[PDB]
């Protein structure tokens, strides 16, 4: 076969290969075990596809990783793709059973684990068919992978080819199913990477990433591609620190001697290192993270700005790049006192460069931005999923009307911040009206004896759904005295129903399990 | 969206309406139920497909239908693909679990049946989720089809779109395995159509279709797209009959009064027909009738040709097209004798218009032509399914090499005429040696006290398999008298092992079940 | 680069290597010079590919031929494509400045041409730029191809490629202005191919092109492709005779000695051929010739079938594939006597499959089909060029409101069959209707005196545009008996002008030059 060599091809290749800067002598570091160089990197990088490609491993094969934030996963992530095999992501806090749902379902034919995930694989071995071969990781010189890559020499000439051909794939979380296969392309990525650098790096002065900076990721990195990070910041060639297995102590020592200046984490994991006592003497006036978990709560925004740090919140929803919206403030906001500094950065943020980001309601008609009507966002951008793997019922519901549904509900004002209400599936319908869940139980929250609190939603037959609040506390606070203090603020006459239960289900990962308070409860 | 109309897509509404004869006034025969014309033909597809939009159907939608052949077939056939939705056809003749496992695996959205797999579906009917309307068609003026063309108009509007869209689908015996499913698009059928007509029409004066023939399937038409034929008639614009239910009395009928040229149908069914009393006082010295079930064999070829019957095999395996091979004669092996002819005849056949196949060894070494030597088939053509339906495993095993598997063992000789022994998977690996077992069967089939005749293999862990034949008589014969007759004829030495059974068990289709006859006797 | 097996390109060495049917001793035949088998045929091409590869043909280079109908221009055909360079035919019969013209315009590489145009060629070798070698051709063994072939071995591997990429090229005759470039591709040339062997081949009983015919050509070859025969012939193995010159004698020589039984010409060829007294003593009821010049009349029909041959009217426009229209007799009208059979003869025929072929007005309204009613014929196709070569003002004329515009006046009737009246630019306009010349130059033709009359149309200023009928005369017959002869026949009053002129213009080609009849007559 010859092509013609003005086409040009966006590849992953090329990404490496043909960065903004590329440095030999520049340092990845992976933490207290192993600092190479960006000239060993490739080298590395080409040893690894030698040796996949002595493996066995084609153009349509599939390999599945299962380790933690390191070397061998950024390898993974840049050689993998360039063979033109497919790269799966394993999420490991998910339960033995739904990891082996997830590799019966995309097939696998190769499996790299590390030494820690054994156990598991023990229990899920028996019944698993597709793979041929496990290659087990370590942190010493034991590992099989090091074996692997130093028989093979640093040279290897890597082939181009549709760009259209898929280089990824992760299953969701599965809070409100059974978890959903996602795939991305080479161009999606290229682009993905492209778009939010422009988007991010070319900010006035604040929340921006440029090639002096030092990137450590505290997201688990198995799941949305950690943010897509790992690639831009290969793309900077700025130096790169993989801390392991998240100890707070140890990320705070990271950080400090490595001099980290960018990064990327949750609201728990930022809580838990706030609170460490060793960050009390710690200096934080160069950090810059991206809180894109959940809901950046006001408090630990105020607490962190307080702390000199620079935090603003991004969006992203695992099947979208994944980022579709980042803070951004203008100089005019930098004056802006705390408080109200925070209310702007615990938004979910302006769109990115090419996205369309609408707000609509139902039967599509494309709500006004004036600031409180709230709808389900659907978004046109160059990244996003066409369907989900070997599933049609609800590719065919998420491409309704020629836009991507995200399902969740959200206000748009008229300077473009996006202001996320609530999920589709956990709104409220009381009559005709959609009442979010979060609002009420942060009312109830602000209780002094209330511990947690989640809203469902009870049948009426009479207008429709109403409000069932579950509540697990620490202290004796009584379930009518709760309904007086919602009535106190919030208009619900007497539609508040409060039940106390001992403890509220979560699922695997850890967020709140609704469908099984529903399962439960009525 | 605007495009180019310069660039030309390949469509089944271009088959339809650029045929290459159109008669307004030609008939189509649905067999003493209906008669209509083209002109009537081209308004009831515009009504089905203002039927199919208002109904909800859309360009990924899939609509699946089960019933026998009919106007109605023929209607769908055209109708659902130039919508842009997918056509699932479904085979009747599975177990109601299988058909369940097959609807649950397309997803199917709308469904058409008959009113004679009603009871069917009944059993069928709690464990699907998918189908949102089923439409129940009858041969009566109750029908619900009629009652839902009837309130549309005969004007609509087909759209274009990109010609690889998919258009047909459906799911393979599972002789083997499970069932599975096999697609292809709308240029794919388009090519096969043309190259097909190119290949059968341009014969000099033996097996030929042309505008001047008479059109009546006889193979279930809901397996392989009946072969192609019901497009490629379309496209000649010949008179079409269709009987239904397959009764060897009406199929008579129909054949004689409707003057029929042109058909195909599977060796049982030819078998029934000559035998039938009623046959004896009939002409036959129109009719061309293509076997391509499987395994033409020469006793019913001659006395085909006695009969006067222009009789030839044709090769196809449900996922290349299907048709890949067609008996053509030369004039000149048109003056030879009744036995060579029948020799001529019962082969698989060439290889049609653009078509590669080569025989192929394990290792993919290329075989010679020589006429004797065996080995796999591996094709290309612009028909072949590029994979598996939500299938990776098989869908890799199935390309290896850069051709397609078909997995049947032939010879081909210098003629380049083809001759199918086994499948792979039924061969008997001796020592090194691949050992057909069709023909081992027959020889053994040719006992006066034997009914029929299986052949296994059974493991002898010394050098390989050992052939185990599991014959059910109908007279008193002994089991040494079956390795007394083998070594008479066919060197297997005394490796010929042979059991009795009482029966040999079958699959849903009518196939013998190997690997159930594998699982019961080792 | 890497391409996956599965997609299928439809190209060029799929034809040849795919055939209908292939036959290793079947004869190609270069008239009285050579004879040699496929086997040979084949080994020649790639032996030829050979030779272009190491003269340094490349995928994007111009190879220019000009010679007679042979083998080696066969040869060329399938070679020079299959490379990936491109074909460029050069007519033979334009004057030297127009083919300097096209040599510039095209930028040809390579120049293959005979020892018969060497003359031209040495007036048109200064001005000549591109050309970095000539291969002169000869009918001896001192011909410079074959000592090019006969260095290089038979083993080659054809590349496979894009199927857009650009095959063939050639040059319009230029009646109305300058040549304009015409180009197709590898995808269109197959789709052509296999849609007009559809076509033609599935014919019940007349006008058909089948596997046991022998092809000779007798028009041009470097024109419209020789109507894609050559392509058609190779695919179905049948025997081809190739004559040359085109000596009247000859050509009846090589009928009855080679038993040709398919050709196609013009109908001045086919009157040379019918009025030789070679031919009065020559059975002629083996031959189908296809006319396609232009025009074919009623007279010169009926004396091709009272001398028992199978002739039938073929429409094409040399930038169409060139196949439009084929004529095609249905059993019943085999019937008609020679009148009514040269009647629907003479006809342009039926559209071809996969053709739309509407009649309409100007501004576009699709005027009906009732048979009297004539407009410009607007055609969609596979096999259309999308625009001509540097050239943009006149691509964007020619697909004005998404159809191809030929440029030809005709009307269709219920039966299908097209009838081309005039061309668009010879249309008269008197106030608001167009006047076709051709009827009423005809007209004027039918008396005795008059050896030629061309019709052009002269400016009123007060309704538009006077028909001028210049008639070249043999004898004495007066300016005045012409008007009354055609107030006689035809309603004109008395605006049919006549003028008496010694010449009348034809151009390069032939045909009869208007426009310089409109710049020396008014
Ligand atoms: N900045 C943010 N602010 C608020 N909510 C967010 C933010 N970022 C993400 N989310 C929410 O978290 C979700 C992340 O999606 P994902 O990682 O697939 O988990 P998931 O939706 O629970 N998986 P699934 O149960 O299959 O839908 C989004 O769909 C939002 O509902
Ligand atoms: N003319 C023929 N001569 C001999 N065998 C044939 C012929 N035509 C078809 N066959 C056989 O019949 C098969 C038809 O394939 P198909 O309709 O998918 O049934 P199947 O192979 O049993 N389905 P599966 O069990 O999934 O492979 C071919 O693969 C051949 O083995
Ligand atoms: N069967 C036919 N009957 C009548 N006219 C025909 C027939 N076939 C071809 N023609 C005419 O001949 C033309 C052939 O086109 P072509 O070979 O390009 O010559 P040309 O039109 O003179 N070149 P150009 O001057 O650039 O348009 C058609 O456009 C018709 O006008
Ligand atoms: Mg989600
Ligand atoms: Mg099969
Ligand atoms: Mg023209």
């Amino acid at each position: 076969y010859v092509n013609d060599p003005s086409n040009y091809q966006l590849l992953i290749k090329n990404l490496l290969f043909s960065p903004v800067a590329f440095n030999p002598e520049q340092e990845i570091v992976y933490a207290n075990h192993r600092r190479h160089s960006y000239k060993t990197f490739h080298d590395r990088v080409r040893q690894f596809a030698n040796a996949l490609t002595k493996m066995g491993v084609k153009k349509g094969d599939t390999v599945a990783v299962m380790d933690y934030d390191s070397h061998r996963y950024l390898e993974c992530y840049f050689a993998i793709p360039m063979i033109g095999a497919k790269l799966h992501m394993i999420n490991v806090r998910l339960s033995p059973e739904q990891i082996l749902y997830t590799i019966d379902h995309a097939e696998d034919d190769i499996i790299l684990i590390h030494e820690e995930f054994l156990p598991i694989l023990d229990q899920i071995k028996g019944r698993i068919d597709t793979v041929t071969r496990y290659v087990v990781l370590r942190d010493d010189e034991e590992c099989e992978y090091e074996r692997l890559l130093e028989q093979e020499s640093t040279e290897y000439n890597f082939p181009d080819f549709d760009e259209n051909t898929v280089a990824t794939t992760f299953y969701t979380t599965g809070t409100t199913g059974f978890p959903k296969g996602v795939f991305f392309t080479h161009r999606q990525l290229v682009l993905h990477t492209m778009g939010i650098l422009s988007t991010i790096g070319t900010n006035a002065s604040q929340g921006r990433l440029h090639q002096g900076d030092i990137y450590m990721p505290i997201t688990p990195m198995f799941h949305v591609h950690a943010w897509g990070l790992p690639y831009m910041a290969t793309m900077l060639g700025v130096k790169q620190v993989y801390p392991g297995k998240y100890v707070p102590d140890v990320l705070l020592n990271l950080i400090e001697q490595e001099k980290v200046t960018f990064s990327h984490c949750v609201p728990t994991i930022l809580h838990l290192l706030l609170s460490s006592p060793k960050s009390k003497a710690m200096d934080f006036s160069g950090w810059k993270v991206v809180i894109g978990g959940a809901a950046l709560p006001k408090a630990l925004c105020k607490s962190a700005l307080e702390r000199d740090i620079d935090v603003f919140a991004g969006y992203g929803m695992s099947e979208t790049g994944p980022i579709l919206s980042i803070v951004q403030l203008t100089p005019e906001q930098l004056e802006l006192d705390v408080d109200q500094q925070a209310e702007y950065r615990s938004k979910t943020g302006k769109k990115v460069a090419l996205v369309e980001a609408y707000i609509v309601d139902e039967d599509m008609n494309k709500l006004p931005h004036d600031g409180e009507t709230a709808g389900e966002i659907v978004v046109r951008a160059p990244w996003l999923t066409p369907n989900y793997y070997k599933d049609n019922k609800n590719s065919k519901a998420l491409w309704r009307g020629g836009y991507l549904h995200t399902g969740d509900v959200a206000h748009i004002d008229d300077e473009g911040f996006i202001k996320i209400t609530d999920r589709v599936k956990d709104m409220i319908k009381i009559s005709g009206e959609w009442v979010s869940s979060l609002e009420l139980e942060d009312i109830l929250h602000q209780h002094q004896s209330v511990s947690e609190v989640a809203v469902i939603g009870m049948p009426h037959n009479k207008w429709g759904e109403v409000p069932l609040a579950l509540v697990t506390l620490k202290e004796d606070a009584q379930v009518t005295e709760k309904e007086l203090l919602g009535f106190a603020k919030d208009r619900e006459a007497l539609l508040l129903k409060v039940k106390i239960v001992d403890e509220i289900a979560k699922t695997s990962v850890g967020k709140v399990d609704k469908k099984e308070l529903r399962k439960l409860h009525l």
